[PDB]
């Protein structure tokens, strides 16, 4: 009855505009390092929210640009990264809710080297969460959480192919007290990668799992905005099978994250909004073999990214 008492046609939601810069090194297996650097350009970003309907939707157009550099070798890769995204839940009373959410980001970009010129790749990720969340009013306290499947398919032609399938889990337990919120992320991933060349040739094939657990701090000033801080202390694990190529067959990856987030967003009158948001992340991967070439049994990721927003709510 919803969907014809309500229109399709009465929503709010936002228009924003974003741009983000990476910094990243990696001091690779090798002790040298791969310097990049990707500037994002969300030119345009559109929410849409019909709470008649309970149905929300999201559309992103991202111009990328990255730049690499190692001794002796550059690349360069531009593209576009599109996301479109659907969310229906449903009220399940007492404070209950659930929904389903599907994602797809879909990039497409060219990729230019001293041996290869306008090489083309596309990437396709969907993901499919059904989540149920949960909120005491009482207590102000309670929960998010989801499943996902995610399916990532990427086709870079000459360089053949790669898909990665897999599911993920989170948990997010989080309270209210005054202006704060606090709450921990826990999640866990596990994932199959397949990497071929054309030839039918095995780059890759590998069992993947993931986890990370993330408090999340945050202060919402009566008379200004909301500054918040995330830490993420995670781990993963990369088994290759014995029919793994690149001399990496029954080789383990076995790699240690840590980040932090730090952002602040501002309500500005009655349409605006911005936020910026810095991340620091440091991560340190090792093997369970080396193979002979290598210089030392480390490769250590230093990433540098800074955010920022402004949207119009309407």
């Amino acid at each position: 009855d919803v969907a014809f008492d309500e229109s399709f046609f009465s929503f709010g939601g936002h228009v924003g505009t974003s741009v983000e810069y990476e910094d990243k090194v990696t001091r690779g297996f090798n002790n040298t390092d791969k310097k990049e650097k990707t500037i994002t350009n969300e030119v345009f970003n559109f929410f849409y929210n019909n709470p008649q309907w309970n149905f929300m939707g999201f559309y992103s157009f991202k111009i990328e640009n990255r730049e690499q550099k190692e001794p002796g070798y550059y690349e360069n890769e531009d593209g576009i990264k599109q996301l479109f995204s659907l969310n229906k839940g449903h009220d399940l009373g007492n404070g209950w809710a659930t929904g389903l959410i599907y994602e797809l980001e879909y990039t497409r970009s060219k990729v230019y080297s001293p041996d290869v010129s306008g090489l083309r790749k596309n990437l396709a990720e969907h993901s499919i969460r059904p989540y149920l969340t949960y909120w005491n009013n009482d207590y102000n306290m309670g929960f998010y959480s989801n499943l996902e499947y995610l399916l990532s398919k990427e086709d870079r032609n000459a360089w053949g192919k790669r898909q990665e399938q897999g599911y993920s889990a989170l948990f997010k337990p989080y309270k209210r007290f005054g202006n704060w919120e606090v709450g921990v992320e826990f999640y866990y991933q596990i994932k199959t990668n397949d990497e071929k060349q054309p030839d039918g040739t095995i780059n890759e094939k590998s069992d993947f799992n993931e986890r990370y657990i993330e408090p999340i701090v945050q202060y919402s000033f009566d008379d200004a905005g909301t500054l918040y801080t995330r830490v993420r202390v995670g781990k993963n694990e990369t088994k290759n099978t014995d029919r793994s190529g690149g001399g990496n067959a029954g080789i383990n990856y076995f790699k240690d994250i840590r980040k932090a987030t730090v952002g602040y967003e501002q309500s500005i009158g009655e349409s605006w909004v911005a936020k910026a948001e810095y991340e620091y992340a440091n991560e340190v991967e090792k093997k369970s073999r080396l193979s002979g070439w290598e210089a030392r049994n480390k490769s250590e990721l230093t990433q540098h990214t800074f955010y920022a927003q402004a949207l119009y709510r309407f």
